[PDB]
């Protein structure tokens, strides 16, 4: 009833992002190329080496990725994704995949496969009870993708791979899907709508990405109705408001849901230094929201709990943002947030009218979580 | 009646920011070396290529920067304060100034007293009518600078130089100082706190940076009580709020004052993209506020206004805004943002009441301009 | 007699897009990781491009806009069948590799290919007229690899061609000399002028650096141009005796023997001695001298008719004070010392070895050729 | 009979802070314009670390932490004032320059130092006990340059030498052999055993490469040590013939007389190809097949005790299969082509040319004085 797993392969810091900042460079439009696209893999591979640097490696069990197969993409995805993904990795180049802001490298299938094989492999041996909890520090993210593409830097849906996985091969009746990055999980959301078996939750600043998603109206359909639960959230919310949305929202839904797993979507983006997203939430902010939901499945289901690192954008605040997660999962808490004061002061910390309005839309839909 | 100053050089694009984000690496704290640090020139110098390549430098008047002098220095900043920039300017690898934040490379003040005079140079020849306006596209910033002290990436205060020498060097007897850099203009407010001679404003996110200034009750003090002006905002603020902000408490500002001078603190870190603050301002809004702001000059000043860079950090999104700028005083909109549609639909469009409430706090200050 | 100096940057050719691979692309299957700066990356020429504007030297420069090179302009060297798949290919979303697997063109990467052309052109106009005695053109992308019909090791137009093909043409010079130091062999200079004596064709570099399978002293033109390319190669490890040495026996002679009417020097400073593309050992002075001599030269020779274009060179670290060194000999300014200078000179090339002074000695006798 | 091979990477020998300097740092006066990556940048070393991974190889190979080098462990190596020396630049707030102006040290960065010599030694005492039959440490900083009181040439510990300090004083064995194959002379290492024939030292290198006034052959040590310091300087453009005669005919020979007890190998890439910091012809054919010699030398000699210790190398695109190719010998897995071959194979450096020969044959009389 203690051992933490942690996933990072090499490649998950290979994956070729072009040398655009969002788009692709373009001349005529007259975006200069630049070395970093505001996705590239350093960011999330300089949370990897805080990990390894702050002494927390010590402290998890390394779990090695094993490649996705065609059978687990399948349980989220289509044929013809799957089919299309192939198609572009090809490329000698790679290539854009669809939305113009979705760059695989040539080759990229295979760091796509062991992205998603590594949630999914965390999912395997903390569900069997190896391990008690874990952190899959994978890329590609996931979360955009919805069943039928690729979309927002996302190849395959990784922690719906992860919850089908759970669903089909380990029998589990219910698995709750957790997504906490500051961008709406429409692609989890897509996947999963018309089912009650995969509960979905996406906490999220309004109308960041994509534009015309993540209201809270969009709430499943057919038996899946009320089995999907949208938190948008104002512009400039902080750890006040996000804290609220936990202990208003989130952890009453999954008590309500009862999960036999629980899958967090774990994105840094709303950190008070993102330039994806206007968020302001800090270290010490994930860490709260990190041992919250960590308590939660002690509570409900067994303490199985599995987070998989979906976006964050700062290569400078991230990686404190990530150990801070990673320490509420070892216990050891052995390295400060340098900019924890340089942050504290810039607000974020009170409840604003406006924040708690956002949240209080969603506490009549927990009724319909059966 | 219309010719357009431009100023660049070379050296504003060395400014060494060191190895940190933004205080130095430390092995330590486990802050990990990163090649660009948040304040690192290229995202000016990509403003300058963008001015360049787009074609726009065709429509401007190139203007040298000519180095500041030590009188030029002494009229904004105390001869200690110069004296001690000699001296770390000295060091073989440069070093902090004070704030543990702002570093100046080996050789550095060179690069302070060009950024200085280039905004002195532009200034002057707006002010004989040699030109009818300017941008002054300069690095390191200025305007965290107070009197005795570099503070926050800034040197010396390159908008009080400037001002310093239209009052002393062209006997103007009122400038103005609008500074729209999303944190708080607190070393030009310092310089000019008992100065009726020199209105400053300040536009930002309310305890953004400095953590413990901006409050609109910072109002000057003896003579120049009611000619410091603060409008802080709350995070989150986009395009309706700095319009209302400038329509309401900015340009009526201006109009009371009767300035003979507008010269304006021109930062983009109130960007939709930026890491270092969270409002919600694009391209369009930096657009209309020049627009608005040049306009004004021309109602009241003969068109007398010099823009002066400030901050802003997002490489990707920082030269279109800057272009924006430019384009609106050289009245040639040869390219689009390539941004705009991504965007447009995030929000910040809407004047929110709290947003409105910030503002209409300050209206009633204006009827102690005198 | 008159002085004034011509100097071509856009900032456009900053802007070249190399991609994200070392030197063919990144390649998963091959486990070439990613990098953010290709050995081809502009930053190279456009740090020294910052060091002319820095130094002061910028001042003593006349500046000269590059004016596009024009599909005429680009026939006087090129295809037709090669100018229509640059256009392909610049056209493309994240543009893409040209014919050879280390070629990348970027998305509308054929407006730079002009703009690097179109600066050798127009610096060629401004000194042939006289409103200038010589000039440098800091273009990018370079252009020696390419050939007639293809684009070639980083290069989509031939840009010294392209200038040549021009005073030729339009200028109607009969005889243009092309000089070039880049230490990768001129292929693509040589293939063009192939067959015509109007257009001596000059290549002193590495042997069998790049490309592969060629540059050896037995290519010599052909038909009426027999005679009008000479290759000087020369060992791995040669420095500036060895080049200083291939100057005043062959190149120097060779310009007067063949008295062109305007001398285009394919400047490149990949002979540096931290060179990461070529095994030589030329110091910044050394560069110095033999842009001394060559200058002096067209003094001599073709009243002063002497145009520098930019070829290759990836030391981001060295090559600014090479290329320095040479816009200080057009300019008489000599106000910088190379801060490399005491840390270079130690490691040796200052010595004409044996092998080196016989690969000269073997172009010697093909002078005679030259009439 | 045993094969177990050991691999050392540590996650901070990624984080060396080299500076905002191309080689010494970035000074305006001067005129050189700060850059991202410092020659010396750790991207470098990351980079073979990485592809060790996702070649697959580290599947094939036993990790083994670093453990952090003692005060006593560094004294074995060097004085008591260098030490308190580099704790003194190490707590500095941006760290800064050692002695020579071309080593930047970061702040807190004597941990890395400390991890770096550590790594040498673990790996050293566990191929000893026989509990690995070899390894590689993938250290950084490098070590080869610091001499007994100093820090030099981006090395702030000599690593190799305090893994053999260990070996002597700790495990008793009276032999122990450091062969360099980093281009530039160990003048560090030849410092700290000059007295001493119980370490036999040996540097393959580019003759006046770096450091300027050493490696030359008639550098022997002294009293008791005379004949027990081997330098085998080469000329400028040596590639793989040159270097594989001087293992054949210098290297494993000296090795052989000596009977060492255990082997540390000083194993840098800068004598690649592509390397900006020398002008050697090295493949990563070349560096495999002096790495199989070596094996096989230590097989024959010393129960094959041998321990290869990363020194320099500064082409982030081609040191990773420089490497790869060290480390495929090392586990007899070669499943990943040099994707550089062809590229680079019709370069030259493939003929022993008579400069080369003759510059090693300089050495072979030396051997009959190894005891
Ligand atoms: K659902
Ligand atoms: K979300
Ligand atoms: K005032
Ligand atoms: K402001
Ligand atoms: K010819
Ligand atoms: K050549
Ligand atoms: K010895
Ligand atoms: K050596
Ligand atoms: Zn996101
Ligand atoms: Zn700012
Ligand atoms: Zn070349
Ligand atoms: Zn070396």
């Amino acid at each position: 009833h203690h051992a933490i797993g942690y996933v990072w392969n090499t490649l998950y810091g290979w994956v070729d992002t072009g040398t655009g900042s969002l788009a692709a460079a373009n001349l005529t439009a007259r975006m200069q190329p630049i070395s970093h696209h505001l996705a590239h893999p350093d960011t999330k591979r300089r949370f990897h080496e805080l990990v390894c640097a702050s002494g927390q490696i010590e402290h998890l069990t390394p779990i090695a990725a094993v490649a996705a197969t065609d059978a687990d993409i399948l349980r989220a995805h289509s044929a013809a994704h799957l089919e299309n993904m192939k198609r572009v990795s090809n490329l000698p180049t790679g290539g854009d995949t669809g939305d113009g802001i979705t760059m695989m490298g040539n080759g990229g299938l295979e760091i796509a496969r062991l992205s998603a094989g590594g949630a999914v492999e965390l999912t395997r041996r903390v569900a069997t009870g190896e391990l008690s909890a874990g952190y899959a520090l994978v890329n590609p993210p996931g979360h955009h993708a919805p069943h039928n593409a690729a979309m927002g830097f996302c190849i395959f849906n990784n922690t719906s791979v992860a919850a089908g996985y759970a669903r089909a091969v380990l029998g589990m009746e219910r698995v709750a899907i957790l997504d906490w990055d500051v961008h709406h999980g429409n692609g989890t959301q897509d996947i999963w709508w018309n089912d009650p078996s995969v509960l979905t939750i996406s906490l999220h600043q309004h109308l960041c990405f994509p534009p015309d998603s993540g209201y809270s109206t969009e709430r499943g359909a057919g038996n899946g109705h009320g089995y999907n639960i949208n938190v948008p959230l104002p512009p400039g919310s902080g750890n006040a408001a996000y804290l609220h949305a936990m202990d208003q929202v989130v952890l009453p839904a999954l008590r309500a849901y009862r999960p036999q797993l629980i899958i967090v979507g774990s994105g840094f983006d709303a950190s008070m230094l993102d330039p994806l997203a206007r968020m302001m939430v800090t270290a010490d902010g994930f860490r709260q929201m990190a041992r919250r939901t960590i308590d939660c499945a002690a509570d409900i289901c067994d303490g199985r709990i599995v987070f998989v690192q979906e976006g964050g954008y700062s290569p400078h605040y991230l990686p404190f943002c990530g150990l801070a997660v990673i320490e509420e999962l070892t216990g050891v808490r052995s390295l400060p947030d340098p900019y924890h004061e340089f942050l504290a002061g810039m607000g974020g910390n009170t409840l604003l009218d406006a924040e708690r309005a956002a949240i209080e839309e969603i506490v009549p839909l927990l009724a319909d979580i059966r």
